[PDB]
């Protein structure tokens, strides 16, 4: 059979047969009997509830694109198969392109009737919750996750179970490891598909997030984006751990039973019948083998620079760490780990060289980093590449600050918003 085509929403009338099969598959999900697996809940149960946190999705460890990539897979599956559409290939939703939630999904109704497509009272993308350059944006972003190289710092480092002491990093294919979480989140993670989540509100920053059905368009375009780097020529892990974990009974087919799918079944898309509209040829980067072999060493656990006893930062009182290398000091990275969020806090901004950075001070400064985003039990950790930032303001000497910033949620006050403390926060200097 050929390759069902995943296209773009962008342009699609709203009766586009794609388009048309998935609304009418969340229609007939949502008239079903909530409490069977096969429902639109039943199927969300799966990835996580309101009320019970996460259940099989994984976040902050290398099982979030693999496990992704057969969640969609079980939705589009379902979809062909209730409404009939055999051909039905799942849109996405490039929000690199198209920064604002597409029109099919903000419509409250469509041909008379409500829309199942719709939500109601989530954040419009505009203002504080604006998808930004430095959130999606092609060269600030894009270019970014496709230049790497290493898959765990593409698509997350291995869990880290952190309910021990001392933290024991992933040693077995017990699936426990798929939700433990832990890992080092890359900036596919932790800055495009944690901020859409966070931004869009509703049930798109909760372990419920499947119950929007916008859900499956920004994780159609995050499977692309890992689509897009193999097309590349980049390749995911060799790890064992990583090759050999099966997902049991974790996704449920169209008929309401639970089925199995491992990391090593959701390797190709061409395998499991699809592909995206847009892909590109291999670009015949070359890869750094002791860079790779470097970054292996610090995910199986370099100047530890946090500082004092409490530290914290605030959205006017940013969290200060002065780095010192000896004289001459070519990549930098940052580890930031166990990051306390509370729950006022909506992102964390990080600079270098800005000691007096506050949440006011725009993503377009010289001194500005990147942005980071998490869904608020495991702690967020992540790595920042400082290198950009450093070369473009010319870093004088062996010495800088790193400067976070906490962003609070919209009208909380600064004073109520709490502190953000990380556990730990290195940096390297990797080769």
């Amino acid at each position: 059979a050929p390759l069902r085509v995943r296209r773009n929403l962008h342009g699609m009338k709203m009766d586009d047969p794609d388009l048309s099969a998935y609304r009418e598959f969340v229609g007939i999900m949502k008239g079903k009997d909530q409490t069977q697996a096969l429902s639109w809940l039943g199927f969300a149960n799966q990835h996580g509830t309101l009320n019970g946190g996460y259940k099989y999705c994984p976040h902050g460890d290398w099982y979030f694109l693999p496990w992704h990539r057969g969640f969609v897979l079980m939705y589009e599956r379902a979809v062909a198969a209730l409404t009939g559409y055999k051909t039905f290939a799942m849109p996405y939703w490039n929000w690199t392109e198209d920064r604002l939630l597409p029109e099919a999904f903000t419509a409250k109704t469509y041909n008379g009737k409500t829309n199942p497509l719709y939500v109601p009272n989530r954040n419009e993308l505009t203002g504080p919750y604006a998808l930004t350059d430095a959130i999606v944006g092609q060269k600030e972003v894009m270019d970014k996750i496709y230049a790497e190289t290493n898959f765990e710092v593409f698509g997350t480092s291995r869990s880290v179970d952190r309910s021990v002491r001392p933290p024991l990093v992933q040693n077995s294919l017990d699936p426990k490891w798929v939700p433990m979480g832990g890992g080092n989140q890359g900036i596919l993670e932790r800055t495009p598909h944690n901020t859409v989540h966070n931004n869009i509100g509703a049930f798109m920053p909760t372990a419920a997030s499947p119950r929007d059905p916008v859900f499956m368009m920004h994780h159609g375009n995050i499977d692309r984006v890992w689509a897009t780097w193999n097309a590349l020529g980049r390749k995911n892990s060799t790890d064992p751990l990583w090759l050999g974990m099966k997902f049991p009974n974790n996704y449920i087919d169209p008929q309401g039973r639970y089925y199995t799918q491992g990391v090593s079944d959701l390797l190709s898309t061409e395998a499991l019948g699809y592909r995206y509209d847009v892909m590109p040829r291999a670009d015949n980067k070359v890869v750094n083998n002791a860079r790779a072999e470097h970054l292996l060493a610090l995910f199986k656990t370099l100047r530890s620079v946090l500082k004092g006893e409490h530290p914290v930062a605030t959205a006017v009182e940013p969290l200060n760490s002065a780095v010192q290398f000896e004289a001459g000091t070519t990549e930098v990275v940052a580890l930031i780990k166990n990051i306390r969020i509370p729950y006022n806090v909506i992102s964390i901004r990080v600079f270098v060289n800005l000691p007096n950075a506050n949440l006011d001070v725009p993503e377009t400064d010289p001194h500005f980093v990147t942005s980071l985003s998490f869904l608020t039990h495991a702690l967020p950790s992540t790595m920042v590449n400082l290198t950009d930032t450093l070369k473009a303001l010319n870093i004088r000497d062996d010495n800088f600050s790193i400067n976070l910033v906490a962003v609070p949620q919209p009208g909380v006050a600064v004073e109520s918003s709490g502190g953000v403390t990380p556990e730990s926060i290195e940096v390297a200097v990797i080769a």
